[PDB]
């Protein structure tokens, strides 16, 4: 045991109702909206292939010139109520919103900088409009916050002098102020998801990360805080020097997911994954033909994968400069929505089932020990292999949509062949099992 003052706080998984809710939600959407939406990946006639929200970096644009985009910020098609309806129709139980990205432009009228929605032609408090609209639909709201801030010159990448230390100490107070502001202006917030905490300046200031966590939990009862915020005394991030998880949930699976056979360790803690529709674009990019774009079933597969291993999944959207969503994103949300409406009993409020992974797809476990087989790969054998843990038998199988009974044949001790449905469902589908222990 190494002694640590700013290491892990939590024991195991939080089991208060607020965390249970965060967990049971399972499916979320991510919104990346900021000034980067205006150029849409293009600067000075040149289209850059990197992530559009990092365009300031790719095109080497100075802060003053970048933040001048505020003068064109006028999303006349924006309508918080439509956005919330879209999220509702997709089947998302929560939404995570970029309050401020690396660029430093704030979607709420912060008192602590001039780079906010207030100083734009649009003027209005976008974030407040969204919080109300989503909450009205019964959708929880979570706040993305970039610690790294390219708009504030007291920011430092590292601490190489007392001068740097002085500047950065001012920067951390500025940050605390924005955070307190967010927590008190918008007290229904359920989570803060920190990003841009990877620089050596932050790694050297673990105490501040632990402080930010404590500060926000005092202000917002039951609020959740991601692991990404946190560094310990030694600069170890996410998990501390004694290997204990910091924050309330693990938050490293970004555009990738744990292996279903090798990474079972993740079922021991809460966690949340996020993903993009193209290969790597979070903010709006005008040309999606530049990388592979996932199909709905590919996205659905990742959602169920996450849940099968006891984690949440958040699918990202990068709204247009005008405040509307591109056609591809509307189609995606609608498709995910249709499927969740039919099969979401195997997703919402479900968890790791403790069964050995099989090739046809994923198991999930319901709140009353339902075991759901979510089938993505249809075997030509017409038989779906189910190997049970010790002491578990399978008493019945049922097609979720129709209620029809599905033949279960015992092949060996602890193994069965569950038949495919008489009629091929033509899409990833669910069979529900009734199981019994000894
Ligand atoms: C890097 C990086 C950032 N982290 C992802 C969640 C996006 O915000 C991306 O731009």
């Amino acid at each position: 045991e190494i002694p640590l003052k700013y290491g892990a706080t939590n024991e195991g998984k939080r089991q208060d109702p607020a965390m249970q809710k965060f967990r049971d939600n399972r499916l979320g959407a991510f919104i990346h909206w900021g000034l980067y939406a205006i150029p849409g990946g293009e600067w000075n006639g040149k289209v850059y292939g990197g992530a559009a929200e990092w365009l300031k970096s790719w095109a080497k644009v100075p802060a003053d010139e970048w933040l001048k985009l505020m003068d064109q910020w006028n999303p006349t098609k924006f309508d918080a109520k439509k956005w919330a309806k879209m999220a509702k129709e997709m089947g998302t139980k929560y939404v995570k919103i970029t309050t401020k990205h690396h660029e430093g432009f704030c979607l709420w009228p912060s008192k602590y900088t001039k780079y906010t929605v207030a100083n734009t032609p649009y003027k209005r408090d976008i974030l407040g409009e969204l919080v109300k609209a989503y909450n009205d639909e019964g959708i929880d709201v979570h706040f993305y916050f970039s610690v790294m801030d390219w708009s504030n010159p007291d920011y430092r990448y590292d601490i190489k002098s007392k001068e740097d230390s002085i500047a950065f100490s001012r920067f951390l107070e500025f940050t605390d102020n924005q955070l307190k502001e967010l927590a008190t202006r918008y007290p229904t917030v359920k989570d803060f998801w920190f990003d841009g905490t990877w620089d050596a300046s932050v790694k050297k200031n673990g105490w501040w990360t632990a402080h930010a966590e404590q500060m926000l939990k005092e202000l917002v009862p039951g609020v959740a805080i991601n692991s990404r915020l946190r560094a310990d005394d030694k600069g170890k991030r996410h998990f501390d020097s004694n290997g204990r998880l910091m924050g309330d949930y693990e938050s490293g699976y970004e555009r990738r997911l744990p292996d279903p056979v090798k990474d079972l360790k993740v079922t021991q803690w809460d966690w949340e994954a996020c993903m993009t529709i193209p290969e790597n674009q979070w903010g709006y990019h005008k040309d999606w033909s530049l990388s592979y774009v996932k199909t709905p079933i590919e996205v659905i597969d990742r959602i169920v994968h996450a849940v099968s291993m006891g984690g949440n999944m958040v699918v990202n959207f990068g709204p247009q400069a005008d405040g509307d969503f591109r056609p591809e994103e509307k189609a995606m949300a609608t498709a995910i929505g249709k499927w969740m409406n039919r099969y979401g009993k195997a997703v919402y409020a479900c968890d790791y089932a403790g069964f050995e992974k099989q090739d046809w797809g994923y198991y999930t476990r319901g709140k009353n020990d339902e075991v759901y087989m979510v089938v993505f790969n249809q075997p030509y054998s017409e038989r779906l292999i189910v190997k049970t843990p010790k002491g578990i038998t399978v008493e019945k199988a049922t097609l979720l949509t129709t209620g029809e009974d599905i033949t279960v044949v015992e092949t060996t001790r602890n193994e069965y062949n569950v038949s495919v449905p008489k009629k091929n469902p033509g899409e990833p589908y669910v069979i529900q099992l009734k199981v019994r222990a000894a």
